[PDB]
């Protein structure tokens, strides 16, 4: 009976606490370090499932537009056939909020065995995480019950946007040129 | 500047009693005890006035100020920009700005009314392109687990073939942040001509909006340039999460049962 | 050194033998029977993985255009959340050329337990196939080795097109109207 | 009309010997024995002329005709339209017609030349919409397991962003059956202007074709009306399967190893 209902209040609070939490978790030298891993990589891959898969889909879109040669895969067979053709010049970002999705975990090791660098985003620390090149711990939702939780993508979209910012300032002139081409008059499939 | 040093500095200025109270506060473990100016006064068998005198001898206006600084020193640590990088501060302020923006835009009776439209609908459809496509896909994933019969479409061909099999019992939620994607906008009119309810999620108050059952104004990003803009999904996820919360509380017992069926032991394709 | 190379010959022969084989397998009263199951169903679903998934994708496209309310799903979680909201008025077509993909098999039973009618397309007869409402045996590829085989979709696209033909002639006037709407002048998203 | 009855009918017309040969052929198990007119003549200790006389007494022009009808009766069964339904005959004739059509259109040195373009390319892309999108997706799935670095795209936004990061080392295979989908056609020119090789798969000899490194004429369907047309994928799958066969035999040892890696015991995400 005030500016907002108890339900509108609960949602907006979960968002606020996701920003406060994410702030206390930032390891800027890691986030920047990863941003450079993308640049120095021949091919980048984003593995994810469910909502963690939608997070992988957007990242492919955003970085492709900055000139990155990348793909997003969201199913086990895609991971397995993609891993079989990886090398040391590959980088894999694995998205698993629970830190337990077997397909996501096994793929990063598969990528590790083929020589590729491996990054893991998850809200739950584990010990297999040592095996990966980096492990970015994201925020945990503030709703105890799964059903009442806000979008599962958010803990990860926070750190995607930060890595995006650190990456964009690396040789930004070239990236911003590749990005504006979408609107260019010569472009025959543009806006 | 340590409050432990300040009491030690003034220890030899204090009367025989105030020197005893200094001992209490100088022990590192009193920080755990209750210090509400009555539990502390009892514990030491003293008067409040006694404690107040103690405080002013250490350099404070009263007891209330002293304990305030005394306690809060346990969590003082760093209060500057630990996240120094102004680029990091740029993203985080885009996120906070968005949430603040979102708050001002909420029409709570509209959002609930959309939540109801979803329930009464037989088939719900989500239309979106690019990043707005991911938003539509997530809404399908989230509301299907509450039992909603829905589909998510992200190409023009899909919209047209989906609109051709709609009727007055369908509902179409279209997602176009700019408010100008022709396929999304022309697909809502398509659906409306078939009798379907239509909702539009966009940050731009456009005039075509009037041709839809609902039009939800989401927030604009805070970055002038597109290239620096944070994810295009969020203006919409804010409101998606709000409609989901309203919707979830409509016949919740039913929905929670369908949502938990994913983890059912009888479920042959679950966890 | 003739009209065609030994390699062009091998491919075109595998196609021919796929038509000859498919012909000897047709159970017309079954194919037509299934065509009616689609009509009498409130909601139709197509489950498939890999190339069997692409076969499910096309079928959704073709039948949706005849006015069928249908969806195609190609991953385990999609199957599981879709099955949880099925009823006796649902029909599920499951596509598994090997007849062994665990996700596909378990979903049809899941659909069976929720009351939905279940159809299975596979080139290998099994005994769990008894549990399904129908079981359409398709042709087997004529190349011994997996790698040298022609497209994995074909054994199934044969029978999709036959069921499509039997279905289209059921109340064909209504379906053909729903189909031409794509090109209609009033249609605001058309051709 | 049974050949067993015919010999029985004429049994009492045959000489003492021809009645013995009737016994051989009347046994149901001789059908398994060798009957090349020399193994049969040996086995019975007879001359060929003897057998020929036997045949003409049963009603045949020679021994060769008799055994021909005699043997082939084991698999005679039904030779009419078991698949009676003329609708079923409609689909099957669309399929056969397609394969026949495809044969006449094959430019074997073009198809092999495309197979080579794929090998030399660093990044391969498949563009297609609707049913032509499924064709592009399957090609990605099939050639990735031979080690090819490839991606499949099925929306306009995807084509534009993909073309902007192409160069002279890329190859784009565009799939438009009609030969007139603007997004597919304008995306090949996009790629070409970036230096990429371009291939077009379409059934319509168009003149834009001249602006591409290759243009593959696939078959037209046999059904005038679209609604009755069988799957739109096939005209292209025919040629896809042909390019795959040519491509697979380029450095096969390497490719087969990458293909079998899916079933590797060391593979941590395989079978
Ligand atoms: C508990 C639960 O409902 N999980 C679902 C999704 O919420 C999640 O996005 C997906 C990937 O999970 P992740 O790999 O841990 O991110 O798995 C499940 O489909
Ligand atoms: C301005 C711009 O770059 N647009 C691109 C995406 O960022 C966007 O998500 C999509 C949908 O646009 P929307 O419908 O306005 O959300 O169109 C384009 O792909
Ligand atoms: C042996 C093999 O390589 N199988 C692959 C695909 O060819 C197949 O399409 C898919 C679904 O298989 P299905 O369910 O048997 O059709 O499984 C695998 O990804
Ligand atoms: C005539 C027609 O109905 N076209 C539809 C589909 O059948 C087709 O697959 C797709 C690509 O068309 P293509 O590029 O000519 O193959 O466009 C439309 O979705
Ligand atoms: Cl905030
Ligand atoms: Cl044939
Ligand atoms: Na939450
Ligand atoms: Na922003
Ligand atoms: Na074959
Ligand atoms: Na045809």
């Amino acid at each position: 009976v005030s500016k907002h209902s108890p339900l509108t209040k609960r949602v907006l609070r979960s968002y606020s606490n996701m920003r406060e939490q994410t702030q206390d978790l930032i390891d800027e030298v890691q986030l920047e370090r990863i941003a450079q891993l993308i640049e120095d990589a021949e091919r980048v891959y984003f593995f994810g499932t469910g909502s963690s898969g939608l997070v992988a889909r957007e990242m492919k879109l955003r970085f492709m537009r900055l000139g990155v040669v990348c793909e997003a895969l969201t199913d086990q067979d895609g991971f397995a056939w993609t891993t079989s053709i990886m090398d040391e010049n590959c980088l894999v970002l694995g998205f698993s909020l629970s830190g337990s999705t077997p397909s996501i975990l096994d793929s990063l090791l598969d990528a590790k065995e083929m020589g590729a660098k491996t990054v893991l985003f998850s809200s739950v620390p584990n010990k297999d995480s040592q095996a990966y090149t980096e492990t970015v711990l994201v925020a945990t939702h503030s709703q105890p019950s799964y059903i009442q939780r806000i979008s599962a993508q958010l803990p990860m979209l926070f750190f995607i946007d930060l890595i995006y910012a650190y990456f964009l300032e690396i040789n930004r002139e070239s990236k911003e040129k590749i990005f504006n081409s979408y609107w260019e008059n010569k472009k025959l499939n543009g806006y």
